[PDB]
């Protein structure tokens, strides 16, 4: 279905470095719709519940610690595959091992600072979604584009 | 002063064309900062405030059934003169007449579909945030790039 | 009304120095809609008639064989004032005296070799698109985006 | 040999989005030279034979019917290795399986809307190229660029 | 004629901001020729000399210790009147009241950060070059496209 | 450490195609610091010791030949991994079979003529800088930028 949403988020060092209009403009190049945007400075309950998945490892106060540490630009972007789509324009975790034409691969030389958050799956982005907007904040009509989708 | 504070919009028409990220990028070049940004579909009474200084007039009705006939990307750039500045950025009124290198003169011919509104004044521009953000939603530590500012 | 039409064409210097794409591109991003488009090397006759205002002027010779010396991409572009604004989207006659943003203050540094022609007015607009494309080869139906236009 | 040629094509679906230019752009900056280009709106003989290959299969009928609705941009670019090059710059048949930077990586996010076609052998080439263009249509006359190749 | 040449320099805040390569590619998209380029941090001696016209003002001092705070990419452009053209690309001395499209215009927003030095003269581009520059690090032979002059 | 370095050249067809500036963009825009930077036309000294690994191989003569035949952007880019990483922006050797997105990948089209070097490891980075660039071409001391680096 050409409704499926992700949750992506430009990081701190994202916005400090003013990528954000360049990473919007990526995704609606793309086709992707836009159905939730804002600028927050993340709190440290949002934090480690977005990231719960790594509370376990090393790097994960230093994660939260970053991710609170400054604005943060929340998007939710909707169409077909979003999701796994989403992920190959940001590239991979390592910016450095991320290759060019990928926004980590433009853009990122630092694990700890890669710019950017992309949902992994169809289950971790809904839940995301939940975490960070509010369904208020989500648009309900979008309107499929003719040139988009057959 | 470096803190001045200007509200931006892109209208209906530039959010379904898909110039999002093209207009806040430019922001971002120039240097100004996000102190607020959101994407929302303006109410009737929302867009009748924006609009207030034309309720007499007869296109009242027109801008304020445009301006909540879609999406609208809602944004406060913060920045020494950026008020003067964003609107030079944008152009004039009517973008056939703006010249190129200008959004409206790069992206728009008709003067009924803009695509973007720019506070006409600092005055304006202190009132249509307090109108269109909640103040939770502005940033209240800032900072641009250290070398922007003697 | 928004079906007027001019006629551009990207001669032999802009051609050489592939700026083909660049040129289109911002007429597409203008919201302007090709309706003709077509890569020729133009014929002594074509040449000498395009030019046939200056038929008397000394420099007409040279007009005409550099015209004439190598590649050209004619189009035809449709939209409210596209005559007007083509023009203005490409500068002014001499290329160092046109400002950055338009396609000429951008790219050219030489009068003689000023990478683009646009039609000066309707009336020889209507007369260049006759001239160098056949009815069969322009649109009929346009029907452009729908937030170009109110 | 750089005399290889390759025939590329902008689906309705990628002129409606304003495309052309963009895509134009790309293949001229990587090196290869426009040796034919023209929009029309293709007829259903020339698409069937187009899409020969398909002939049998139960998409070959919308394939027809959708290059068949509305303008096209038609082109052979000629350059070393184009063919092959050509199909690398566009990705792969699923626009959400293509990389970004590549064409459909970067704009595409459906099978069925995957803006362009570009030759998949040269005997396709070939084939396609006589299809689309008569030979007065096509440049004779290249010269290669010193600065492109050994 | 087609060799006048401009002295160029990236100064401190415009290195600092990523902007070396942005700005290098205007000038070469203009079809200007790059014949000196090189990095270095300004000794409080070539910065003096360089700003001699302004040795008796109270903005002086701060000119040279800013110059010379940080490293400068120092160049050398030559074309057809590139002097006034290079100006007119980099905007007027207040980045704010510089129109969109010219670098200062695009990057810049206070007059104390406003990016980049441009000659504003044939008289002191020659002074300037030979100030920056030694004869070996210009280049002898240039002889540029063909396809910028007539 | 985020104080490796890696020795980048624009070869002669990378320079007089216009390479230059889009070039260094692309490393600015990727975080990694030029400490480095200067355009000469090398001797045959020089491109002897550059390319010593291959002086007994049939192909030497002609790699010599050609990075000695114009201008060359010698430069010395800093940052995590650069080495690696740069090669990875680059392409491939051969430009046909680089992806779209990397240097080559998007602008070349011939091996013989791919447009720029990149140093193949830390040791042979080390090997061309001192090669290239004397002490005092080098800037020292950098700090890391809190954006791009824990
Ligand atoms: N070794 C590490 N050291 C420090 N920080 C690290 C490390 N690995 C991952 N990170 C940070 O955690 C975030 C989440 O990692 C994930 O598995 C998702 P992702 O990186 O693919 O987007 C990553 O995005 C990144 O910010």
């Amino acid at each position: 279905v050409n409704k499926e949403r992700t949750f992506l988020a430009v990081k701190p060092d994202g916005v400090a470095r003013g990528l954000v209009g360049e990473i919007i403009a990526r995704y609606e190049k793309k086709g992707f719709v836009l159905v939730g945007l804002k600028q927050l400075v993340p709190t440290k309950d949002l934090a480690e519940s977005h990231y719960a998945e790594h509370k376990e490892r090393p790097f994960f106060g230093g994660l939260v610690s970053f991710i609170t540490s400054g604005p943060v630009v929340a998007m939710v972007f909707e169409g077909k595959g979003v999701v796994a789509s989403a992920r190959l324009m940001i590239g991979v975790t390592n910016p450095l091992a991320s290759a060019p034409g990928s926004i980590r691969g433009d853009f990122g030389v630092d694990v700890g600072r890669n710019i950017i958050h992309g949902s992994d799956s169809v289950e971790s982005a809904n839940r995301e979604i939940a975490l960070w907007f509010k369904p208020e904040e989500l648009l309900t009509e979008v309107k499929p584009n003719p040139n988009l989708y057959e």
